[PDB]
């Protein structure tokens, strides 16, 4: 069941950047109308801005984590496909692996790594041979619905929004300041 | 039906590399003789030197040249069974892997490499689980001959006897030696 974790997790995330998202967005709106305003706010101003840059952030940080999870989510998801795969198709897969898999047991670590790799890049090849021909490659039919909810790849929103990379010191300025701002917004 | 034509290259050089071998002996053991025995024969023994040292740099060769033709009838072998088994289950294989390799044909290069990468190493991951778990696999059935006379891993002798290696300068004043002594043994 932890796939279904992983998917309510992604929907989690996904649902916590679309609330960051919206509310930096109204509070760019409300910063505009406030400056087009011709305002005497200088402080109003001031403060307003280090909220955007503090919503900014927090819509960063809640785009890498849905894009982290998202990576978890189809990586499990292909762990678990292909282990069925290979489980069922394991015989056959081995004899066609037989010249450099035998006596995987007792080989040495460099034997066992050179045998591995050599197997992965010939499987590498095969993979780009059976791609090249152009047909079209669809979800398995247990894991279809959450594969196809969650898409193919992250929305286009979620890396625009992650492009840039906070430092450590700014990461930590930046969490005080926003514990600061929602114990303020508490109030 | 390229593999027939790998087979008796193979063949060939068990042919070739054992007719080295045997001379090269019985040049050494004629050479000992010749040096345990009281004659005089500096001359003798010079020129049984260089024919050894000559003998010796063709063995490396020949072990040389049958690593080369094994791991090639090897890697064809395996090629040919990938393709086979990849035409057989490319269906449930791409099912297993879809959310990361539909769309590949568009992808950009980078893109396209790093799902190849992503893809191959979840197919290692599972590979090694396979490994792991301890099951035994036989060759294929319908290469088994073929690939079970020439052996899982080449010889040992072959292995040690190619060991050292020769740079360039070395390699082209040996081919001088080996046309001289084989002109020489001609007439």
């Amino acid at each position: 069941t932890a796939l279904q974790q992983a998917f309510d997790t992604c929907q989690n995330n996904k649902a916590a950047w679309l609330q960051r998202k919206n509310e930096l967005a109204a509070a760019e709106q409300e910063y505009l109308r406030l400056l087009s305003g011709e305002g005497r706010n200088v402080s109003r101003l001031d403060e307003l801005r280090n909220i955007i840059e503090v919503r900014k952030w927090q819509v960063n940080q809640a785009a890498g984590r849905y894009i982290r999870s998202h990576e978890a989510v189809q990586h499990i998801s292909i762990r678990d496909r292909l282990n069925d795969f290979m489980q069922q198709h394991g015989t056959a897969l081995a004899a066609a692996l037989a010249p450099e898999l035998m006596g995987y047991s007792e080989l040495t670590a460099i034997a066992r790594n050179c045998a591995i790799q050599r197997a992965t890049d010939a499987l590498r090849e095969a993979l780009l041979s059976w791609l090249a021909k152009g047909e079209k490659i669809n979800y398995s039919a247990q894991d279809s619905d959450i594969l196809t909810t969650i898409g193919f790849r992250p929305d286009v929103a979620s890396v625009d929004d992650s492009r840039e990379k906070f430092t450590p010191a700014q990461n930590m300025i930046f969490s005080r300041k926003s514990a600061q701002l929602a114990s303020r917004q508490s109030v």
